């Protein structure tokens, strides 16, 4: 992706979008009990911790585009993956508006908590002013969609989250693009049944883990992934995507039965218009992280990409023996023979993708079931039930998270969520985690699950 044009919003008649510039994150009561290094992301230019130009840093992810046709490798990649998805009988019929807004099996109700985007954010109109869970009212929504239409600008927010010392200093804060409520709803109508099928079928047929429950899904992954593991990281995957990868996505959508008209919304993602505070800008390429379907579309594109690179370097490859599971940029994969990921990475660079060794580190290559991570979690077979696999979030990350809060009123839910991740690290680690929590008075006011209870419920869930 490439920023093609940027100017002051007022020149085009856009008001300044007044997005948050002060973090909602504050030290929790556990801040001194546990060790950690992470701090809130930089949200504004004048932040004293900056050791770089903020506005330059946050847009530096847009590294450019490679301008190419959809080549022979891409075409075969699309064919192969399309053949997998054909198995699922995805419906290209529009999802009914009520289902697409207020919830159905495989597609949770539209989040009423997030930004309603443009122009609502300039009018002080929130999602809850238009929508109502209790009523399932579609009347105001239909009015709004008729009044303002589709293809509205996206509103760029800086993500308010914890970041490493390095990412704070370098000003490498992440951005979220909020699609207008109008476009979110329209895309959910158009692609909702596809969203639904993906959510209901995480695994190696969709090549997707979006919507998965790691407590359950992790025992299935080594069964699905037969051979030598392949994993690598991307640097700035979303923003690196060139228009050619969106063309591939449109081709795969058409093979599923979507019409040229229905795939027009992919152009909205690819060639996008954004508002950031007092500026507005156009991007050619780049997945706008935050719009409807961007996790699923990022995953589908990743399925095309990896196959393309394999076909290009290993002309003798048998993709029918290749398996992969993506969650956006994150990938875990296998092939029955060793594959040199460093070769794939160089082929990736030719397509404007920046691929690096798995989980930082120096080489590409020797990934094992012991060191592989996916969705930030390691894989550890249960010692007693060896066919069941623990997702293991590092205690370091759990410690980082408990030291901060966006609202102390949520302490019970926050700490409980962390317990559900922590116990997979083993009984001794859990017991210590609970002891430290309880060394603060608040900690003794919380309902914390016992290890044996967590383990029992987990075992029973299968
Ligand atoms: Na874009």
């Amino acid at each position: 992706g490439e920023i093609e044009f940027i100017e002051s919003s007022k020149d085009a008649g856009f008001p300044v979008i007044n997005t948050p510039s002060k973090t909602k994150l504050e030290p929790s009561v556990f801040h001194q009990v546990f060790e950690g290094n992470k701090e809130p992301a930089v949200l504004r230019s004048g932040d004293p911790r900056l050791k770089a130009n903020f506005e330059e840093a946050i847009f530096s992810k847009y590294i450019g585009n490679v301008n190419t046709h959809v080549d022979e490798y891409m075409l075969e990649a699309v064919d192969h993956y399309a053949g997998q998805l054909a198995t699922l009988d995805i419906s290209t019929e529009p999802m009914k508006l009520e289902d697409a807004v207020y919830g159905t099996e495989g597609l949770e109700a539209l989040d009423l908590t997030t930004s309603a985007g443009y122009p609502y954010v300039a009018l002080g109109i929130k999602k809850r002013d238009i929508l109502s869970k209790k009523t399932k009212d579609l009347t105001k929504l239909k009015e709004c969609m008729d009044k303002y239409g589709l293809n509205l600008p996206m509103v760029t927010y800086v993500k308010d989250e914890l970041r490493s010392i390095e990412k704070v200093a370098k000003g490498k804060s992440r951005l979220i693009e909020a699609s207008s409520l109008n476009d979110s709803v329209a895309m959910r109508q158009t692609f909702g049944n596809l969203y639904k099928t993906f959510h209901l079928n995480p695994g190696v047929v969709t090549g997707s883990a979006v919507g998965c429950d790691p407590d359950l899904f992790w025992s299935k992954i080594p069964v699905m992934l037969d051979g030598h593991l392949i994993a690598f990281d991307y640097s700035g995957y979303d923003a690196s995507l060139s228009p050619v990868w969106f063309a591939c996505l449109k081709m795969i959508l058409e093979k599923l039965g979507y019409t040229h008209k229905e795939t027009n919304y992919i152009d909205y993602l690819c060639n996008s218009h954004h508002l950031y505070r007092d500026k507005h800008y156009f991007v050619r390429g780049g997945m706008p992280s935050g719009c409807s379907g961007t996790s699923i579309f990022n995953s589908m594109i990743n399925n095309i990409i990896i196959r393309t690179l394999m076909l290009k370097v290993y002309k003798g490859i048998d993709l029918d023996q290749f398996r992969m599971i993506a969650y956006g940029d994150d990938v875990i994969a296998s092939y029955p023979w060793p594959i040199d990921a460093s070769l794939l990475a160089e082929a990736g660079k030719g397509y404007g993708l920046i691929m690096t060794p798995a989980d930082k580190g120096e080489c590409f290559n020797e990934v094992t079931w012991t060191n592989v991570t996916f969705l930030k979690r390691y894989f550890r077979a249960d010692e007693q039930y060896p066919f069941l696999v623990h997702p293991v979030m590092p205690m370091k990350d759990i410690h980082e998270s408990i030291r901060w809060t966006k609202d102390p009123k949520n302490t019970q839910d926050h700490v409980r969520s962390l317990c559900l991740l922590a116990w997979h690290n083993g009984e001794h680690e859990y017991e210590e985690f609970i002891r430290k929590i309880r060394s603060v008075p608040v900690g003794r006011c919380l309902t914390l699950p016992a290890f044996s209870t967590l383990r029992r419920k987990w075992l029973d869930s299968f």
